[PDB]
């Protein structure tokens, strides 16, 4: 075993060395100042003129965004027929502590960290009396918390957490004022910077297991710890499109413009004022210039840049971000196309629904484990044998198109005589359990007037 | 702990160095001038005609007219939900003080300040007989204010506000007329009218938190005090393009056609006045000047500059511009293809109606947390455990449809033999809360007629 | 001298009349006293007056 008064220590240098690489990945999403985006040709008083281009936001939110939980299912025994009435159901009471916690906002801020650094962490407790919140005592504190403030140790081996810690730094600056370490027999804190610590806070806990869940961001068994969805593909073309930009702009400023010149005009005869090297001419537009032609003069001009050229290059950098991130072609430089169809928007979609379909499964688990710490925690002893066969229900992440829908769900149930039960008309409508819910009373008071 | 007088002035010094931040944020949305928008090529003289750009009001703007809140939902005992209205259920009392306090007014109208500054507080209060003339004394008096004009301190330790001033600066702008604290059990004010602070009048409140609460634009966990909705990205194509504009602009004025010179000629031999260095001639259109035109005298030009070489870059930073914004490209590109079906709207709206129903989820979180400790002030004790569960219902972003809404809705309900209740038909129809309340009672009236 | 030839533009006049020939008023509601919502022209009501 370990000190507590070590465990800080030991693996606050831990949480520090995380911070190097965390801030990479940030540096995309806020779209902050990258020496790769600089463009090169730009000359170097000019190129404080930073463009940034906002793909690794745009990927990142259109995934993040259309993705949201509708409830729990927990497998009854004695057949599929649980309800929320007297003697609820399993979920009924998970989804009440969902609501508590305002879980629907918590995860949906959450799930962005968990994009853009590749893991996020849910952490659990009852919550203490004695600091006067605006919480139900009755129900588990849950709430999601980002790895810019929490770090957790994954054992190599079983793949779960051994060891955990938050650092809560002051309201600005780089020092430290609250820091608390979570094991499997106990939850400890301190309420005082690095020097000048306070003596330990501590609570005894329940559970086997270290209270904290990580929403790690997955692609493929051989992630052991997530990874971030900014990949090193989708970094490319925005550091590339970023370098297009700034150099467009350069040449906007510098070269847009034809630059005249006269050769084998003395400046003499000119009456170039020689302490500026300059002469003024009132020069309205029709007028027209006359010379005594110098040594044999003639006028020249260096021809404009065309900017064009540049837009050629924005749109391929453009056409490939698309590509490379599954999103409809109507995000970025737009198509000329937008679907115009029901199916025809299925069709520009797919990409990105089964993508965030995707997501909906690897953060589905975590939310599960947490449910199930959850109920452990605040319940006790053992766990009902049906909770290790529980699933999360996710809304579908595609556009609703409510009237085809409607069409097809009126011809599939047909006043009763047709394919399908009621219920199962509702669940492909899309309402959720808790709006299929509410339409049984409803159904049955409408039963009452016929 | 502090001294009250201590506290007022230690953070009127924070609210005054936050103003130094939000002049940043304001200087987009208002379209001020800004060093980065003026255009390098135009000479200084021309450099006062600036071109300002208006994709950030456009996109905050595009955001803030979405949002509006139909009403408050609350859980219930046995799952009894009220029924053939007008009662005072437990969501009812609320959106009469939303109602009565015109925060269907106020609300929308501070979300504006929530996206520009990234972040708006909500001040609780009970009405003041002496100066409040203009209330209903019997509703908790409730106001949204901005961050030019209130000021709190959030604990990084658990999120709650420990502390909280506003200042009201005189109608001139150069002095405090006025300053209240909030601390959590009571409020003190002072007043600056006619010399330096009065001594302060003071009401004890008793509630266990500070009444204000703060609405801030969270992008993700990481992001502790909310962010400007006008991104990093939306201010450089918003400068990247006024620099466009202003040397577009510039070139129209001094180059947008040819340059005329003559070589060779002796100013003498043409007469050129000596004292001036002009000749006028009259210019009537098809009148031929001839020249003696010896030693090899000719005519030649510079070119026009083509000022399409700078509008194919403004089509190029429009693209980008509704790339990062997520608008419907018919908002900023404007020439591309109106939507010509509602199936092409709703795929056309997709990212800005996803981006909108976002904002109700995290702007909801506040507004919960505002009628929470409103309901603490007026009725004392602590809250009924169900508002905990309390849910922001809002309008759907969507733009209407409302042919395709009753086409569908009527397959759906098919006289009462189809698919859904009566009142689920009313709600995907959009009628609002408010509004069902009133079909409730016309559905009886008409009932008695057959 | 040409310059007396100014060039009038009708872009805040055509924004500010495509707003303000939009709004048009049709009422006012009063909240009813004990939820009896329903109220009508053929009687004095806040609406009316």
């Amino acid at each position: 075993s370990i000190d507590p008064e070590k465990l800080r220590d030991q693996l606050l240098d831990a949480f520090e060395n995380k911070q190097n690489e965390l801030k990479s990945s940030k540096a995309y999403y806020d779209a902050e100042r990258r020496p790769d985006a600089i463009g090169l040709a730009v000359p170097l008083d000019m190129r404080k003129y930073l463009a940034h281009v906002g793909y690794p936001r745009t990927y990142v939110d259109a995934i993040a965004e259309r993705q949201e939980l509708e409830g729990f299912r927990i497998p009854s025994a004695n057949g599929e027929e649980p309800e929320s009435g007297g003697e609820n159901d399993p979920a009924s009471e998970l989804w009440d502590w969902w609501q508590a916690n305002n879980l629907d906002i918590e995860a949906t801020l959450g799930h962005t960290d968990a994009l853009i650094y590749g893991t996020a962490y849910i952490t659990i407790s009852m919550p203490d009396p004695e600091v006067d919140f605006d919480v139900d005592p009755e129900v588990p504190l849950i709430r999601v918390e980002p790895p810019t403030a929490l770090y957790a140790e994954v054992d190599p081996r079983t793949r779960k957490v051994l060891y955990a810690i938050r650092a809560i730094y002051g309201a600005d600056g780089n020092e430290i004022v609250s820091a608390t370490l979570y094991l499997p027999d106990t939850t400890m804190t301190w309420l005082r910077a690095e020097g000048e610590w306070e003596a330990p806070t501590s609570t005894p806990h329940g559970l086997e297991m270290v209270p904290v869940i990580p929403i790690s961001n997955r692609t493929r068994l051989s992630d052991l710890y997530g990874t971030s969805e900014i990949s090193p593909e989708l970094r490319s073309v925005t550091d590339a499109a970023a370098q297009i930009l700034m150099n467009m702009q350069g040449t906007a400023n510098l070269m847009a413009i034809p630059q005249r010149l006269i050769f084998g005009a003395k400046p003499e005869e000119l009456g170039i004022n020689a302490e500026t090297g300059q002469r003024m001419f009132d020069a309205y537009m029709a007028r027209i210039l006359a010379f005594e032609g110098g040594e044999g003069a003639h006028a020249e001009q260096f021809s404009a840049a065309e900017l064009r050229n540049f837009v050629d290059a924005l749109d391929a950098l453009d056409r490939k971000a698309a590509s490379y991130s599954g999103l409809p072609p109507q995000y970025l430089s737009s198509s000329s196309d937008n679907p115009a169809s029901a199916e025809a928007i299925k069709a520009a979609e797919s990409r990105l629904v089964k993508k965030v379909e995707r997501k909906n499964k690897i953060f589905g688990g975590a939310w599960e484990q947490a449910m199930r710490l959850a109920y452990k925690m605040v319940k006790g002893g053992d766990i009902p044998t049906e909770y290790y066969r529980m699933e999360t229900v996710w809304r579908d992440p595609s556009t609703p198109t409510y009237a085809a829908k409607a069409d097809a769900a009126a011809k599939l149930f047909a006043n009763g005589a047709g394919l399908i039960p009621r219920e199962r008309g509702w669940v492909d409508m899309g309402y959720t359990i808790v709006e299929r819910e509410q339409m049984r009373q409803w159904l049955e008071q409408d039963q009452k007037q016929g």
